[PDB]
């Protein structure tokens, strides 16, 4: 896996979670 649709899916889960960028 790199960043395909589930992939970019947990960056935006992640950053929404951390709180600082689109993905973190």
């Amino acid at each position: 896996q790199g960043l395909g649709c589930d992939e970019m899916l947990q960056g935006f889960a992640v950053a929404v979670k951390m709180g600082a960028t689109k993905a973190d």
